[PDB]
DNA sequence: AAACATGTTTGCAAACATGTTT
DNA sequence: AAACATGTTTGCAAACATGTTT
């Protein structure tokens, strides 16, 4: 976590969030509203990039893509702006652009930053996760965590926040049970 | 859509399953249920028995097909996930799409029917070893019977058929196949049902 | 209603039944257990025929078949013993035979009678209704009622009972609301 | 999969909808939304306007197609129910499978593309009546946009195209079509959305 | 037009099916 | 083998979508 010059921050108000576990439990392809908050207007082009990555040191070097099944299953792909391989998708924004790093091969999705609505106090982004946290041939139940980063139009980082994502089928249950381990 | 009725044929063709050890829980068979319960990619020994020497190029084709009427017309291939997954395909020579595989036989040849598009695997028939009453063939089933994007837990059944070197069916036997994780458990539960 | 020599009778213990409305509310293609009770063993071949027919005098002469959509929609038809046109189906009985009257063209389904199980007090039959009570091109929401008849092996009637059938989507709701009209 | 982008073409081709009375609630149009809301089997008057006389056998083809990317590849036909229902077909000469119909024109010819299997209907182009600025064509939409076994409430949109007598596209305009029961209500609600 | 009839969609939890870890 | 992890199926009611009756 790096608040940066604009005191960047992410927060949450079919899914659920354990504040103190910094974990987001949510169903697949369902919509996840995510709250963005700055303290001072970021630069101009300023973008919000959401990138997935494995939590465990063992697997951090491996890119995070959708399992083969979902990747090529008309379902969810057919009529789509985004690439079928990308795990993270953003809904409700034509400007949203999906990117594959030529060198690292890492997939991510950017959305141009925009101040909140008048009176509001949050820039709300709509994220969709397109593979369960357990798809064989994909995450194979390997915990992953999202890295939402506020960057300068040319890719300079201005801030970064991160939470563990676990997209499943019973976020309620899983969260609760995951709360029992303590 | 391929036939599934038992047909002993002129050579009193027959398939059966006899347990390779004396646990060994990698698989199990309900003679009573005509069901074979077995673990994915693990090896299944299947016993072939004739009563009179079959023709010349005689072959044994094993083909998978959905049990229920609603799906019979759909081919049976390996789910997308496994058809790519590095594992089970890396040192393999067999078509990653094919469900049924035979291990321990270089002559084993995999085939996709140009018209029906149905995948199957053949092995040239060879009589038993001296003093032995069974020709044993080693099959491998490459997808759980619940792989999403594949069988999606739709019952399938194997159709092992003894055919003439030019495809004329001399004999056929069928058994339901349910490849899972706990063949022991599943069979048991299936029997308490 | 004609009890007949064997004091024939039908009763009920995804569906529901208004005793005093002689109406059966049940979802489509879902299973309906129906209780048969006699007072004295019926003849030998004795069968139980279930036939649908329109309640309203206006439409009684028109046969009752499944609407065109369902009639030829792989769904529910594909792997099936019974004809895709037949509204009423019985599940759990290989002996069940579906029949189309050559002259009247009327569809119906028979099931060989069998005494109850030991200790039991009912011969229970499993009926499936395969079209909503409202399928356009079919019942077009025209009330129909089932005529379960106990007959002699050669078609002589030994008894007959009948209840109004209304296969819908919310048997609960519909029943309740249908109970409000009074 | 047929194009849906507006293309005025050399003859400044254009389609518009002007209300036949002075209620008449049988249909309505959201110029703003590019959506036509109309009742099944009832008649929809559609205004055609060019700026320069089109070629010779020039025709006006109206073809239906699903709006959403996921279904575009699927043809648009009348649900099974209506394709048989005695009504709307009894005294009719038009293919009971076809969704779009044109009333008041003997020359109107219905067509199924042999390769794509796409159904459409053509009417030879004829200039406006003297003193009139529009060529009016009468369309009929034969299935609610919610017929199960048909559109099953999948948004569709009409592609009226002005073509040369031998199928070369000279102009094309599109509008979303939503045939229902309460065009009034639905349009209103659609606008409050 | 306003009310009513009815199939659908969405959300949710229980009982279950089935691969994985212990 | 026994326990645990997790996707599925089933049932159910609310809010809704949409044809029909009034
Ligand atoms: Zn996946
Ligand atoms: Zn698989
Ligand atoms: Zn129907
Ligand atoms: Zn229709």
């Amino acid at each position: 976590d790096y608040p940066g010059p604009h005191s960047f921050d992410v927060s949450f108000q079919t899914w659920t969030y354990s504040t103190e576990l910094k974990k987001l439990y949510c169903q697949i392809a369902k919509t996840c509203p995510i709250q963005i908050k700055v303290m001072t207007p970021p630069p101009q082009g300023a973008v919000i990039r959401a990138m997935p990555v494995y939590k465990k040191a063992e697997h951090v070097t491996e890119v995070v893509k959708r399992c083969p099944n979902h990747e090529l299953s008309r379902e969810f792909n057919e009529g789509q702006i985004a690439p079928p391989s990308h795990l993270i998708r953003v809904e409700g924004n034509s400007h949203a652009q999906y990117v594959e790093d030529p060198i690292t091969g890492r997939q991510s999705v950017l959305v141009p930053y925009e101040p909140p609505q008048v009176g509001t106090e949050f820039t709300t982004v709509l994220y969709n996760f397109m593979c369960n946290s357990s798809c064989v041939g994909g995450m194979n139940r390997r915990p992953i965590l999202i890295i939402v980063t506020l960057e300068t139009r040319d890719g300079q980082v201005l801030g970064r926040r991160c939470f563990e994502a676990r997209i499943c089928a019973c976020p309620g249950r899983d969260r609760k049970a995951d709360e029992d381990s303590i």
